[PDB]
């Protein structure tokens, strides 16, 4: 259980890719803000011990306790993460396919599991280059299960570009 109003101080060094509250501006680096706490905490570790490879964070962990981790995940899952806009030529497909899946390919829904972490208002950008990492085997801190990799497996770069931009959107 960590503390939010503890994780604000300790989320200041964040913040400058991240944005203050957790509302980055930039569309390569992802909004924590209003992530859920455990997936937030889970990814923390993941980075933390390699098993999930964020240069760009390389030693930002190093000599944070698992008490100032929790603090930080309790301090950006008590924001919220702000919505952005879908491409209208882009947006009939991303949402087809988040809510309605790819039925004849047994690909489920995106809404079974993303109502888990928080998709609805994240960047495009990022969203897409992780749909792509999943589909591309280079990110592979989705358990045993390897869901979200056999998922990404079914959508084309075209996919990828339509959901990415509805989730842009989604609120
Ligand atoms: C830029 C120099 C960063 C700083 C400072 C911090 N983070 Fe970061 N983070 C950065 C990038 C480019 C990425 C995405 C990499 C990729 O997959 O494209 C991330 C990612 C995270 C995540 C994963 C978020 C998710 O939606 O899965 C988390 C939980 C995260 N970062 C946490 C975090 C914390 C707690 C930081 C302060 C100590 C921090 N980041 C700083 C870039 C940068
Ligand atoms: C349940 C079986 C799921 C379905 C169906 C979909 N996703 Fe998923 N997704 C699921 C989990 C359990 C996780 C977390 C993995 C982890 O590293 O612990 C994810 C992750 C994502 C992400 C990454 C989010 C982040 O902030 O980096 C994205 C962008 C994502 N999922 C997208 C996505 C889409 C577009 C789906 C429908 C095509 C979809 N997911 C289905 C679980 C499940």
């Amino acid at each position: 259980a960590g503390d939010a109003a503890a994780g604000q101080a300790k989320a200041a060094v964040c913040g400058a890719c991240h944005g203050a509250d957790g509302n980055s501006p930039a569309p390569n680096f992802p909004k924590l803000a209003g992530q859920g706490e455990r997936y937030l905490l889970k990814q923390m570790h993941d980075i933390k011990d390699g098993k999930r490879t964020v240069l760009e964070m390389t030693g930002l962990l190093t000599n944070l306790s698992d008490q100032d981790l929790a603090d930080i995940a309790a301090y950006f899952a008590s924001q919220k993460m702000s919505v952005g806009m879908a491409d209208p030529n882009l947006v009939a497909q991303g949402e087809a396919l988040f809510r309605g899946g790819k039925i004849a390919e047994g690909m489920p829904a995106c809404t079974g599991c993303h109502s888990f972490p928080h998709l609805g208002g994240q960047h495009a950008t990022y969203v897409a280059k992780q749909l792509t990492d999943f589909r591309e085997g280079t990110r592979t801190n989705d358990g045993d299960t390897k869901i979200m990799q056999s998922i990404a497996a079914k959508l084309s770069n075209k996919d990828i570009a339509a959901i990415s931009s509805y989730i842009q959107g989604l609120h």
